[PDB]
């Protein structure tokens, strides 16, 4: 129902970092009203936030991204 590290698409965010540029709420800002915040990707680097119930279908991957 909702993002843990993603905050694009099929894409994952690279790292990140603080939200003081607001660059993860910036890509959950695109829904017009979904928030997101950045916390940590788990094992290295950084991972985005994003609540939201959009029509459904969430995460479709291991969280996993090219």
């Amino acid at each position: 129902a909702r993002d843990a590290y993603i905050a694009k698409p099929h894409n994952c965010v690279y790292e990140c970092f603080d939200a003081f540029s607001s660059y993860c709420n910036g890509v959950c800002t695109k829904n017009g009203a979904k928030s997101g915040y950045c916390q940590i990707l788990g094992t290295y680097g950084n991972g985005c936030w994003c609540i939201a119930l959009p029509d459904n279908v969430p995460i479709r991957i291991p969280g996993k991204c090219h």
